[PDB]
């Protein structure tokens, strides 16, 4: 009985294995633009992909995973609200059923088709599961999605999708470049919080764009192919692999704009 996000497993859930679920920087929030404070210190966000070497892409049974080779300073977020340099260790997304639902983090409660997550870790603590103890160990920077014109830098992640349908299953997957992801604008809004599955812990400075990326109901669509089952079981597709919002409690919402 492992943690998942159907009606006997997900969220409402996951306390009773993970108790820091109610704990007092939970991700996601929604975030309220008019009490969102505009910090002129915020620094504009780096984003350096140029090197970036991916090397597969899994299906884990939750999502999928583009998964990068952080064994080098390639890949790196600073600026921002950071202080030091974090390096780009995976990518994945969270979406719905259905257009109107999918991402984590909201907008004035307003929800996304899906949310797009680069998990980046502090290079101090010399690799990522030493960096997730840590308050101050990861870096994730979210991109909301919303359905209309493709987006043709993701279509090499769509098409691969077939050969990864269920859990367990991973493809070669090099020379993937995550700068096609990105929107124009880096504006952001940034808070301290959390991983957004189990084990759910407090180690993530979140960093949200501001601007959603445009994709295709087609795309999208087949997000909704993949199943959370493996190979030979009946089939559970993936779709609404969100946490919903979670209390801010004594947080602040800086922006960056
Ligand atoms: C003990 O730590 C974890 O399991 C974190 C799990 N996870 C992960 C899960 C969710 C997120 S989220 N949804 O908060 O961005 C980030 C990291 C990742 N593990 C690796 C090795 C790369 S990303
Ligand atoms: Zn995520």
């Amino acid at each position: 009985h492992h943690w998942g996000y159907g009606k006997h497993n997900g969220p409402e859930h996951w306390h009773k294995d993970f108790p820091i679920a109610k704990g007092e920087r939970q991700s996601p929030v929604d975030i309220d633009t008019h009490t969102a404070k505009y910090d002129p210190s915020l620094k504009p966000l780096s984003v350096s992909y140029d090197q970036a070497t991916s090397l597969r892409i899994l299906n884990n049974g939750h999502a999928f995973n583009v998964e990068f080779d952080d064994s080098q300073d390639k890949a790196v977020l600073k600026g921002g609200p950071l202080d030091g340099t974090y390096r780009l260790i995976q990518f994945h997304f969270h979406w719905g059923s259905l257009d109107g639902q999918g991402s984590e983090h909201t907008v004035d409660k307003k929800k996304y088709a899906a949310e797009l997550h680069l998990v980046h870790w502090n290079t101090k603590y010399g690799d990522f599961g030493k960096a997730v103890q840590q308050p101050d160990g990861l870096a994730v920077l979210g991109i909301f999605l919303k359905v209309g014109s493709a987006k043709p830098g993701l279509q090499k992640v769509v098409d691969v999708l077939d050969s990864i349908k269920t859990k367990g299953k991973s493809a070669d997957f090099t020379n993937f470049d995550p700068r096609g992801l990105l929107p124009e604008s880096l504006d952001y809004w940034t808070y301290p919080g959390s991983l957004t599955t189990p084990p759910l812990l407090e180690c993530v400075t979140w960093i949200v764009l501001k601007e959603p990326i445009s994709v295709s109901s087609e795309q999208v669509l087949k997000f909704r192919k993949l199943n959370f089952n493996g190979e030979g079981e009946p089939e559970e597709l993936m779709v609404d692999n969100w946490r919903p919002a979670q209390p801010l409690k004594n947080r602040q919402i800086k922006a960056s704009f």
